[PDB]
């Protein structure tokens, strides 16, 4: 039922982890390989190892989560060596995804050169929307710098490339970004990264609940689904069909998954809910989507993919 | 207990309706006068009367609301004539607020000249952030145009003026906007307007729930409180103290109201939850705030106004 074709590869189902969640170490990754996730992605990496921000930096909320992790990761060379050893094994349907989130343009360019030069035959996600690093403005909110970066990348990078985007909230922002993205042989757009720089407050202690950046952190979960859906749909009706879409934001149930698919998402990433529930989520949400499909008499995703009705 | 001083005026309590909610007609407005709201504000107006967008354009959601009203209003001349007759009566503690949201800069300037030349002695709110008009972007996301408009406004407008802002999500946007706003004799900032251009979907009918703009509408309620708090707090620590703050977004209980005041909001506006409950809300939420204050041994709002603790 959920068999999906994406960046000319075949996956058993569209579900994945969202980068940052359950994907920091080799052992996290292997738990995802063993799960029913149709695919999976590494933690965004930087050139060097990073400890990240002081704790507490993530907290579960009734309606999702707040975090300011600070890009903790085990370094580029560590994720690259894991994914190289794992495509030699041919132990899974469809390739691994590999997120990079360089602290500068130059750092992203140098990681993208290393990936090009290497034998990696899977999928890269360039993260332009990391909101939890003190003193770096989300690059995908600066339309001139985003363009200038991508023109440079596409003079050498021939392998399958997507971009992880922050949420937009203005229809004209979607048009400006689509016009930039549409000039390149991009494989996909991933909407969305966290709703940036929100605040959660403990009213008894009269305090923020994370230590970094005075309590300001990216928001995820149910809080953000309306924005995520909107972002998936809005890019779906403006992007050239070569560029497909990963839906991310507020996915927890099969109905949530069904809504992203109806908007035009091809793959789906689960962050906050996976963090709460663990990899067992993939088996649960797969069966929820399937039962919704069976009730409506659908046997494949193409029956409703992108078919959200306007009134 | 909730006695509050704002724009050199005195209000019995910081609670207000948010513009657009329960303030369209003279009869709406009089029911707000009759309520416990400490103050109240008119529906944003334009120079001509407007029917607004096609229905359905407002929908109640488990976690808030979505709407694309399209600035329905009864025209500037109708609101002005109401507030003029109402300040003659001296029938309330503290002045009424008067929202304008001109479809162009020129239309905003013309209404602001009409307010200056009239005898209006209350408060004006320039809405720079209406997300539900087709073809007209949120202006307060265009920093050059926002600056250019305000410089023009302040060559003539000497009466009390605040601006209703859309949510920002990047710390640098906060700095760029505070440097703009701090160069003017502004009375206040009102953060926030709706989370712009989100989408809600009915999964059974596989459709959006509003007719305008293919289902895309401003999001309010619980969904947005992290963003609204963040914005209140972020301007609080950046704005020069002459410029105070109204906190709007996701206020339903005393605890929500407490959180906004702790961030540094002085007045508070209630949109979605007032739409759902009616003017009886003000009595309810006043009593919730009061019981929170009594538990904590607080007798006045200055005991915790602006006193959110970092970790
Ligand atoms: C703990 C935490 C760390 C994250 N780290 C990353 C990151 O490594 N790179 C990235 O592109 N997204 C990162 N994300 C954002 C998620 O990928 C996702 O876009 C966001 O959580 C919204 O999805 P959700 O509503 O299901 O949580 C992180 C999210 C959280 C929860
Ligand atoms: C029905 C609807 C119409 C609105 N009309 C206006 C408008 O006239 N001018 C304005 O500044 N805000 C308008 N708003 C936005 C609210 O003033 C407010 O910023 C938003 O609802 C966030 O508050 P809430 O979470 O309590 O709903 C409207 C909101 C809704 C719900
Ligand atoms: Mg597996
Ligand atoms: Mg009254």
């Amino acid at each position: 039922m959920l068999n999906t074709t994406f960046a000319n590869a075949k996956f058993a189902n569209p579900f994945m982890n969202a980068s940052g969640v359950h994907c920091m170490t080799i052992e996290d990754l292997e738990e995802l390989k063993a799960s029913q996730a149709g695919a999976y992605i590494t933690k965004s990496s930087t050139l060097e190892k990073r400890e990240g921000n002081p704790l507490p930096r993530y907290v579960d909320l009734e309606l999702g989560s707040i975090n300011s992790m600070g890009l903790p990761n085990l370094g580029f060379d560590y994720y690259l060596d894991y994914v190289l050893k794992n495509q030699k094994e041919n132990a899974q349907e469809g390739p691994i995804f590999f997120s990079i989130a360089g602290m500068s343009a130059a750092e992203n360019i140098a990681m993208l050169k290393k990936i090009q030069e290497s034998d990696f035959s899977g999928i890269t996600e360039l993260n332009l929307s990391c909101p939890n690093v003190p003193g770096k403005p989300q690059l995908a909110y600066d339309f001139e710098a985003t363009e200038k970066l991508l023109k440079e990348v596409f003079t050498f990078f021939t392998k399958p490339l997507g971009v992880k985007l922050p949420p937009y909230f203005d229809l004209v922002h979607f048009d400006i970004m689509a016009e930039i993205l549409n000039q390149f042989p991009l494989t996909y757009v991933n909407s969305v990264n966290s709703i940036g720089n929100g605040l959660f407050i403990d009213p008894e202690a009269e305090s923020v609940v994370i230590k970094p950046k005075d309590g300001f952190g990216g928001i995820g979960g149910a809080y953000i689904k309306p924005t995520a859906l909107a972002n998936v749909r809005a890019f779906y009706t403006r992007l050239k069909p070569e560029i497909q879409i990963i839906g991310t934001g507020g996915i927890e149930t099969g109905q949530d998954a069904f809504e992203h698919l109806l908007c035009g998402a091809t793959m789906l990433q689960i962050g906050t809910a996976l963090h709460k529930e663990g990899p067992a989520i993939f088996d649960r949400i797969i069966k929820e989507l399937e039962e919704i499909m069976n009730q409506k008499g659908y046997q494949s995703i193409a029956d409703f993919h992108g078919k959200l009705k306007s009134l």
